């Protein structure tokens, strides 16, 4: 990696990885590569340093197969050795949209709209794809020089067979479909799907919006406690200069039956998208 590439500033760091600025040294041009150890540490016992090869394996794979699509992140280019991996991607300046919802507080209803159309736009490839990303936060959308949205970090990410069902938990507990907590309770339930990504991108329409989480709390407990019985509404305070339309939106994803909550191809044609048909 070091041979073709100049390492420069953190720009993110993660469970086990670092995301640097990085200069590809014959062409001088600027990239972020994300260096994932897979060796990590004390909790990385023999079996676990190759949990996490595999995983980062998967995540390559992945971000192969969507590559090309406007506003998912392009991996460029790759590197191995017997202890990390280095994936380079193109160099998204104005960061990530938590970054900017940070200082935006929240964020109107045109904007979350122009947002949101970008990633269901994603969400729906990648579903049509069968990939499930498992990991949609504010945090992993980023923004290029236009402010384009840009999804990035497929590290959950799988492709599933058909009728294929996932178990394991992994994600922002305050993200988390109902469906994943139930499996974690419960070995007789039957895994959850992609649907997962559209309770995810309930929950990050909401905070564009409100500037806060639609579920939480202190203790975690009583948190997944109110996601799993969909005990969430639109603040009296917060929701008031919104129009009822993009609240009828939000309460779609927001749908603890997996069966009964919104795709993202119907998500796309409801009313809040079809100004100019
Ligand atoms: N292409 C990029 N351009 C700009 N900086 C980026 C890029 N990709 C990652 N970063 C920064 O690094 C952070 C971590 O990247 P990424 O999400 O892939 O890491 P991770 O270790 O998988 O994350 P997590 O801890 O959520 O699992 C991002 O949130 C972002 O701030
Ligand atoms: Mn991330
Ligand atoms: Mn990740």
């Amino acid at each position: 990696f070091y041979e073709n590439y100049e390492p420069k500033e953190i720009l993110g760091r993660g469970v086990s990885s670092v995301v640097r600025r990085c200069i590809h040294k014959p062409t001088c041009k600027e990239y972020a590569v994300k260096i994932i150890d897979v060796t990590g540490g004390g909790s990385f016992s023999a079996e676990e340093v190759q949990e996490l090869r595999e995983a980062t394996l998967k995540e390559v794979d992945i971000l192969r197969k969507v590559s090309g699509h406007p506003n998912i992140i392009q991996l460029k280019d790759t590197y191995e050795t017997n202890t990390f991996f280095f994936l380079v991607f193109d160099l998204m300046k104005k960061g990530e949209l938590f970054d900017y919802l940070t200082e935006k507080v929240t964020l109107s209803e045109k904007e979350t709209r122009k947002i949101m159309r970008a990633l269901l736009e994603v969400i729906c490839a990648l579903h049509k794809l069968n990939i499930v990303h498992r990991d949609l936060k504010p945090e992993n959308i980023l923004l290029d020089d236009d402010m384009n949205i840009k999804l990035t970090d497929f590290g959950f990410s799988c492709q599933l067979d058909p009728g294929e069902k996932l178990r394991e938990v992994c994600g922002t507990p305050s993200y988390l479909a109902p469906e994943i907590i139930e499996c974690s309770m419960n070995d007789n339930h039957p895994g959850y799907g992609k649907e997962v990504d559209m309770w995810s991108t309930g929950v990050i329409m909401y905070t564009l919006l409100a500037g806060s989480p639609p579920f939480w709390h202190r203790k975690q407990m009583l948190m997944l406690r109110m996601i799993m019985s969909g005990n969430y509404q639109f603040g009296s305070p917060e929701w008031d200069d919104y129009s009822d339309t993009v609240k009828d939106l939000v309460s779609r994803f927001l749908v603890v039956q997996p069966q009964k909550r919104y795709t993202a191809e119907e998500a796309l044609a409801h009313p809040f998208f079809q100004q100019y048909v």
